[PDB]
């Protein structure tokens, strides 16, 4: 059940339902692209044709913030509840930390993804974070990074490059990445590492 909020399909999910969908994606041997659009992303999509095509080709668009939920009141079946994409990422990580699911952290300025990894290992002990890399890489570094992601057998890839850059990166490389879930997480690395509020 999806809502066409100005071209952008938003899945009518609650935080519990969104986490169950991601856990089911881990059982399917194929790449699933996950996005968490907020009202600002919907406005960006209006001016960016490429981003709009990407948002209509993702496996799951979880709504982000109160804004998009307020705007959905125009529909016959509005969005069930306010869902924060940051909270979705931590709830998802909380569940798979005990199951030993391999995670890769790509994105943020130098050392932020290593600091986030350290903090995640303190919050959810047993989390398997197989690798990290900053999001200011060159094409030559990108080649080594995709090989590291695939060869380390990572199942979940969090891309912290900001929107639309993270979606555009995941989509450009969908045929190269051998992970089960690739999700754009924006500035969540700065928040987890403690760089930002
Ligand atoms: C409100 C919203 O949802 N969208 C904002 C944002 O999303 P978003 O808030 O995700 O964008 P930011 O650029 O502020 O977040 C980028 C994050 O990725 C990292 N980083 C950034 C760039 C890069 O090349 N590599 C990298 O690793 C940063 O260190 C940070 O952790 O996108 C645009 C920035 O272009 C803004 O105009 C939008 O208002």
């Amino acid at each position: 059940e999806r809502l066409d909020i100005f071209g952008v399909p938003i899945d009518r999910v609650t935080m519990i339902q969104a986490v169950d969908i991601l856990n089911n994606f881990l059982q399917e041997n194929r790449l699933h692209i996950v996005a968490t659009p907020n009202a600002e992303i919907v406005m960006m999509a209006q001016k960016d044709k490429e981003y709009m095509e990407i948002l209509n080709n993702t496996d799951l668009n979880v709504p982000d913030g109160s804004g998009i939920v307020f705007a959905s009141k125009v529909f016959k079946k509005p969005l069930p509840e306010r869902v924060a994409g940051f909270d979705l990422m931590l709830e998802f990580i909380k569940g798979i930390s005990s199951k030993g699911v391999k995670i890769y952290l790509l994105g943020a300025a130098a050392q932020v993804a290593e600091q986030a990894r350290a903090n995640l290992e303190k919050l959810y002990p047993g989390v398997k974070i197989v690798g990290t890399h900053h999001g200011y890489f060159t094409e030559e570094e990108e080649n080594k990074i995709i090989e590291e992601i695939n060869n380390k057998g990572a199942e979940v890839l969090f891309v912290a490059l900001g929107a639309p850059k993270q979606e555009k990166w995941i989509y450009k490389n969908k045929d190269k990445l051998k992970v089960k879930i690739a999700m754009g997480v924006g500035g969540s690395f700065d928040v987890i590492a403690g760089k930002v509020k």
